[PDB]
């Protein structure tokens, strides 16, 4: 059985992740048995709240964690950049061993007209699929996946992917 813990900024899709694949508050815990490569494995996954208010308690979480699914949103570039300058430098600091993936969330809203509108005032656009693939490299992440809780897209692979690492690194 592996530990999966979902961190990043708040409102890129964490909860949405976990409650698309497996089918209402700050932390929360789901357990799901899934095929992976023709045989069940028992996942956990532990759900943070991301906000600042939190390391407070965020960390607590962290304890025996196989895998880290880090999560910022392609429709957020400020939420990319806090992978690097929040997120890694927190996992590494207290989980300096565990395997990480890089998860890109909400990809249908790549083609949202109102999304892009917005992103264009202050001259943003998505994050490109070729930066977070050289920052996952950068930052040792194992992979860079991204999907959609909305469509679906490579849900499925981003857990399957947790799993395969998960397994590896626990062994
Ligand atoms: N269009 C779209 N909206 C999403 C997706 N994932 C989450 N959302 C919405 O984005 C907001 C933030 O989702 P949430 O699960 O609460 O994010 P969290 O704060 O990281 O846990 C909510 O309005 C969700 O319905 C997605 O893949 N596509
Ligand atoms: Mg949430």
């Amino acid at each position: 059985g592996v530990k999966c813990v979902l961190v990043g900024d708040g409102a890129v899709g964490k909860t949405s992740l976990v409650v698309s694949y497996t089918t209402p508050t700050a932390f929360d815990n789901f357990s799901a048995v899934v095929s992976v490569d023709g045989r069940p494995v028992r996942l956990q996954l532990c759900d943070t709240a991301g906000q600042d208010e939190f390391d407070k308690l965020r960390p607590l979480c962290y304890t025996n964690t196989d895998i880290f699914l880090l999560c910022f949103s392609v429709v957020s570039p400020s939420s990319f950049q806090n992978v690097s300058e929040k997120w890694v430098p927190e996992i590494r600091c207290h989980c300096p061993k565990a395997p990480i993936i890089l998860v890109g969330t909400q990809s249908d809203l790549r083609e949202d007209v109102k999304v892009l509108i917005e992103l264009d005032k202050c001259k943003e656009k998505p994050v490109p699929e070729e930066a977070a693939k050289l920052l996952a490299e950068e930052i040792k992440a194992a992979s860079y996946i991204e999907c959609s809780a909305l469509t679906q897209k490579n849900l499925k692979e981003v857990f399957d992917a947790a799993i395969v690492a998960g397994i590896q690194y626990s062994d």
